[PDB]
């Protein structure tokens, strides 16, 4: 009846929506190992507060890319929004205004950049699905740079491969597409460019000056080669346990990512946060901020704008008191010696 | 039906207490996974019996703060006694005074620190909830003083925020607060002072002589500071697991504090010790006593009077079988090595 | 109703085989705990997926003993075949062709070396039993060299040791006794030679100079003594978990014999391999290649070449798109660093 | 119906013994932690068998304290198993004697030193309580000498504290205890002497000339004490897991004892042995033998002699076979390399 945290939007989403939709938004990959971990990792990571501190003043603004909003915590890119709720896009893009965040918006979204832009005044990122023609990849982003989206997350984990049995409601599409020259179901299937390497990195780079963040790093190896081919930051992701099941749960990955990185450019990570809990834990470990996929289309399902909203909301508050119950008025203040890691 | 241990008590309370009433005593904070490792943890710590030792004179006595006590099983704050039983903390006062140990007074409690002290003689420690009104603060303490209270346990890790749906008996008041200038329900609640910080440690040393111990530590960096800054001593506490819940156990945070305190001033331990194998286990690991919370409103609330000296008989019993079974005939023989921690 | 996977093939071979049949297949020793292992221990592997690696051309051939193959993924041997399915060792060896692999011959065949080389060109090894008299084994090899077998796996983890209640179909017999001189379930029983040693590794090489691989090999101590004696190659293994219950999971001792042998000669594993994932992971931790035992036997139940087909072909297929995933493009390029091991 | 291992007799005793006498059997201290784990914690130990081996002819034969024995599997002291079986002692003495091992006799045994004495040769240890009544400890242990008896074993573990609610059958006395000069189910209780120390190990050499084994040992300190006082022996148990819980299982405390003892005297365990696996595994990790404890009441009450000699049978075939599938034919080859111990 009532949602008291964020989780509980997943129970109700469950209820409204048709059992191969929500399946296929829950849904791992093969045994769902990592789907659990992503989740079960968090808490094996205890806190060790400090006491006598005046946590009367907490502090959770911050600055990402130059940036500054209300709290370290996103929205990461999910796919056709319009399919969890009409509104989709555009009730994403205007709970994430008025929260003072950052929404970052998929390449298979139902609503283009100009759509999300028009809704209002927002810091937004445009998530990057490379396809094997260029010219539409520099279509994409040119008219991302127009709409005035601040950076871009080059999605590198993508899954590969229910379809053939679910119709999809009608007018939906892919908006980003429309227009720029290349059902609709196919065609983009066999388009994304699995050749993509690091020289693909460098050539994006002469086409915009836009901030590339590389979405889909879990070791430090590939960090240190996101540092050395000029990525502006790096989101420790694997792709919400989809791509590969028996990868590590993102917040085991994370630190090995930032020590990697040493400092050179912000290390992001998403993959099962749920709990303002599980947003101090992350940052604890150095990540610079949060990014949450799958609460946001549950919320949107549910009561979407509103939903969508209450879910930033919940995280806010849940995140502010634990600084406070931890001794941090600043996130300068939390260290990486206020939680002991599984294994600390 | 017959009561051979501790534990047993809760389901005898819970049988004849309202439910509302058992849950609030009983309850850790959120998933209450530290409430459960309070107790845990104490299994994870094995014996290493040394034989062939007289164990025929077994001696538990001890001397906390310069007072001699008949063991290290003392009575730990808890709010309102009255309301698990009508004797209340007249009950809990006679039994400590006539089990030769110590019983600390809740600043909360529904007898004053006058009638407690009328019950008769006996070591007792007031604890001590520190108001934004500095001149109540001050009003409470000297009270103590002049009641005769030994000591000061200032707690700090003080849990945040049932109530709305409850209405408590005819005539139970926060009897320490009748007198002093300042229903009762309210009021108190945002009264508690959350920019409490070190330099109001030193500021309770210049209003009064008696000892102060810091209650609520759970990290080696924070103890430091309790001895750097005065505090007589330390009481390695997680209120009962109620604050935040996945902070580490107490009896597997008490080797660091203990360590960390470099023999200074003594460390005592609370939350989970039911057993007498359970105080043996805290004083290998250095602490210099244990106070007991929940097991004593469980038994008040069941046998009143008669259940709190039950309680402490039991653990003093087990204690010193314990003792005899371990080869230890005084506390000073208990040693470190006497026991295998889950990380030896 | 449909194989999706390796391990299916189990539930349908199980539902048309007698129970005695089945149970005798799919058994481990005494508790069967090592049974379980060497499918458990697979899933306390962890990825560590490399991106922006063009993953557009996977090449999976390898060259096992000089013999080029298609797949790291071979056939181990499991004797009397035809009981599983009428064609036996005809299916097996087709499929092994075909799937242009590796299949090693059983002693205790219900085919002859001659019978199952008949059935077209491919590589395949013989696994030879040693019996007390010589001549037998003399007789065994060279008539294995005529029909053109590449390699003796010599089995050193022979279980010792139902038989009773069961009656044999009409005509089954072990082929491969029959012409050398030596019912026929007896006899063969105590024809095993448990008195042998390295000095008949030795001895094996004066009869035939086809390559002597080791089977039943687990510490990295009888590894070096491999290698010291002259044997072409080890097969890390527990004989299918059916010698000695609570000895370690192949998967788990593979690294340690790979380091003894110091590059040396070729170490292969057997025991739990069901998956591609499991393939990769065996080659990420220095194996040259895989045999696989049960799920021969359980797929020629259920569809006969057919299904031993199937069985090569998922396999290969989910082999393959692990390292796709994984950033992987030749054999060559699977490293140690691209998995973490549960001791990692 | 049939029994195929040792842990059967368990289920066919507590069929035919009244539960009081079966619990009491069974039992172990308060949660029985440890009754468990002595158990338990021979399944974290692995085997790592070797290959290439003559193992054609095996030899478990021993000396123990100068004593040539045919395998090193011995009885522990059970007190009076008469009430398991009318025999009793008389049944336990022909099957040790039968079987070539060693039988310790109770000090509350139901039988006589002469008695056991009376059945036949075979060498026989007696296990003493020392009462505090010198007087009778003196004239016990020169009856065990006159009797033939060949080494003591003190016992050190001795538990604390049914015995209202049970009556014992008519005329089951502790004959041990009938001739020398002190219903018999009390005074014997408070008769143990706990103020017992190495002092009294001492004075006990001067008494006798008889190997004094020392019996419940599981820490090093008091391994090097046993040695420095003149202790011929170690015995490294927990009283069956009798005397206190949630001490370490006598197979985990064993290396540490073995090494203190620095090769000086023998060190033998007990404590939930049931397999031949779980005396490779003693022996492999130093011990010299092992003593079965509950398994000879077991069997006792369910086929009397022939029961015991089935127990001491089985242990003996599983050992021997364990020994084969290890690749040792003597038990000066078992190595601690034979086995990866749960630290390993
Ligand atoms: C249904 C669904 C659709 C997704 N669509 C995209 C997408 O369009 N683009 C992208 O880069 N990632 C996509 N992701 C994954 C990421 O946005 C992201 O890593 C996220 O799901 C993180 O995990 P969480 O869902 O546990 O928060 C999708 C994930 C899900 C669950
Ligand atoms: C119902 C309840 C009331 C409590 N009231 C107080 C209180 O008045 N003052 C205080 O400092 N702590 C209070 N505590 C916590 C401590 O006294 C103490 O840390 C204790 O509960 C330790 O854990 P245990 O209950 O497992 O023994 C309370 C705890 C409970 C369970
Ligand atoms: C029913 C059965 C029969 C087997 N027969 C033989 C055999 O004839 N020769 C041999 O060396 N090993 C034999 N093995 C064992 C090996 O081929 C091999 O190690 C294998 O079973 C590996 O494990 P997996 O079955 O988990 O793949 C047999 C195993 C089973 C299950
Ligand atoms: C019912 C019972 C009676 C026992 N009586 C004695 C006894 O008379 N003397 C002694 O030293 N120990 C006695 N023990 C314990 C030892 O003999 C011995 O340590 C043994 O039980 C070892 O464990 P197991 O029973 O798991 O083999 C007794 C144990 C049991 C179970
Ligand atoms: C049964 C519902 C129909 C499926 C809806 C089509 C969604 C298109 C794929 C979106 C997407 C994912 O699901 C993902 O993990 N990444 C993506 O880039
Ligand atoms: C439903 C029963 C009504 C609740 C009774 C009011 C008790 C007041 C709070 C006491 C208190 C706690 O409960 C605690 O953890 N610390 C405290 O200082
Ligand atoms: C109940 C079915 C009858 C049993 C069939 C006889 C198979 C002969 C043994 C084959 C064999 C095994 O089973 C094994 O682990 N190794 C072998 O070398
Ligand atoms: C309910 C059955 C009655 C009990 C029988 C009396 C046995 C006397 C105690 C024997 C004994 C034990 O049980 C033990 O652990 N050590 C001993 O020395």
């Amino acid at each position: 009846m009532e949602i008291t945290n964020v989780n509980e939007y997943e129970a109700i989403a469950k209820q409204k929506l048709p059992k191969m939709v929500y399946d296929y938004y829950a849904s791992g990959a093969e045994d769902q190992w990592t789907l659990a971990e992503n989740r079960n990792a968090f808490s094996r990571i205890l806190f060790r507060p400090r006491i006598l501190i005046d946590v009367t003043n907490i502090d959770m603004t911050t600055t990402i890319l130059g940036f500054k909003i209300s709290m370290p915590i996103m929205i990461a890119p999910t796919a056709m929004q319009k399919m969890a709720h009409p509104e989709g896009e555009y009730a994403t893009a205007r709970a994430a205004s008025a929260a003072g965040t950052i929404m970052t918006l998929s390449s298979w979204a139902t609503s283009s950049v100009e759509e999300v832009a028009s809704t209002g005044p927002g810091i937004r990122f445009f998530q990057l699905y490379v396809y094997k023609d260029r010219n539409v990849v520099a279509q994409l982003v040119r008219r991302a740079e127009r709409a005035g989206f601040k950076a871009i997350a080059l999605t590198v984990d993508t899954p590969r491969l229910i379809k053939n049995r679910f119709v999809l409601p009608p007018f939906l599409t892919l908006k980003n597409f429309e227009g720029i020259d290349l059902g609709l179901s196919s065609y983009v299937a066999g388009q994304i460019d699995r050749s993509l390497s690091w020289k693909d990195v460098a050539w994006l780079q002469t086409i915009t000056s836009l901030p590339i963040l590389v979405k889909g790093v879990i070791t430090a190896e590939d960090a240190r080669l996101a540092v050395q081919h000029g990525a502006a930051g790096i989101i420790v992701s694997n792709h919400g346990a989809r791509q590969l099941d028996y990868v590590p749960a993102t917040i085991m990955a994370l630190e090995e990512v930032v020590k990697a990185a040493q400092g050179r450019i912000p290390v992001f990570l998403d993959g099962g946060v749920r709990r303002g809990t599980d947003v101090f834990k992350a940052l604890a470990l150095g990540a610079a901020g949060v990014f949450i996929g799958r609460p946001v289309v549950f919320s949107l399902a549910a009561e979407g704008e509103a939903g969508v909203k209450k879910v930033l909301q919940m995280m806010r508050d849940e995140f502010e008191l634990t600084m406070a119950l931890s001794g941090c008025r600043s996130l300068k203040e939390i260290s990486r010696s206020h939680i002991a890691a599984d294994w600390d």
